[PDB]
């Protein structure tokens, strides 16, 4: 692996978004992973639709929660790989309640064929990300509300509750670290990002890492 990677510097990551009062983190994680994957497949960076998942993926639970894996599964086994563009299925759940789902004629902004699952090993996740781009991951984020910047070294790491996107790491530093995209607007953290220490499984970050596959 290289000493440091940051996919934002390669234009592979969209603007920081805002889930509102909806527990749809899982959606924003999964969709952000696909957005990056599509670009790295050689297509242009495009905002894809979390509202599609929140409203139409029935195996997950909309604003009451879900899982990135399920979402990749539902997209491929139930939605023929189609991830609609945001422009075409805009986000409407920011108030907290999620609208019903109805679908003549949306614009497919991306086609995935599957997903992969990464080992529960930070070095292995990093080697994959170094080659193939941002990784969907789960974390314990109970210590996060109070975050305003810096590298987290004492993350409460007891129980997973939130999905985010790993977009880089830096093993060069005195304290190595992951770079993670959150979905709580750019008001929160380091313009909407958080760095957490790398190598101590901070926030259980390695426990549930996965990625969509553009095939
Ligand atoms: C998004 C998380 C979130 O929105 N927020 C926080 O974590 C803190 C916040 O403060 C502002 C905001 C509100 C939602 C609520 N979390 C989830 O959807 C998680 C994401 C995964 C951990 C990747 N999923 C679940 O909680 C999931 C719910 C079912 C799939 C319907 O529950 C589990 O993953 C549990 C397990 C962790 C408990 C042992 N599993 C047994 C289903
Ligand atoms: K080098
Ligand atoms: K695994
Ligand atoms: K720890
Ligand atoms: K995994």
């Amino acid at each position: 692996a290289p000493a440091a990677v940051d996919w934002r510097a390669r234009g592979a990551v969209t603007a920081v978004k805002d889930q509102g009062q909806c527990g749809s983190c899982w959606a924003f994680s999964a969709i952000g992973n696909v957005e990056c994957q599509w670009f790295l497949a050689g297509h242009p960076l495009t905002n894809l639709s979390e509202q599609m998942l929140v409203s139409c993926d029935k195996t997950d639970s909309g604003c009451s929660g879900g899982l990135m894996n399920n979402a990749f599964e539902w997209i491929v086994q139930e939605n023929n790989g189609a991830v609609y563009t945001e422009d075409s299925y805009p986000y409407a759940s920011g108030e907290g309640i999620s609208p019903p789902c109805t679908t003549s004629g949306h614009t497919v902004g991306a086609t995935i064929t599957g997903h992969v699952e990464l080992p529960q090993d930070e070095a292995q996740i990093a080697a994959w990300l170094a080659v193939n781009g941002p990784v969907a991951v789960a974390v314990d984020a109970s210590s996060w509300m109070t975050y305003t910047g810096g590298v987290m070294t004492s993350c409460v790491s007891e129980q997973l509750d939130h999905g985010v996107l790993l977009v880089g790491y830096n093993d060069s530093a005195a304290v190595p670290y992951w770079i993670i995209k959150n979905s709580w607007t750019t008001q929160w953290g380091e313009e909407g990002y958080i760095r957490i220490a790398k190598g101590s499984n901070q926030c259980l970050v390695k426990e549930e890492a996965s990625s969509a596959v553009v095939g």
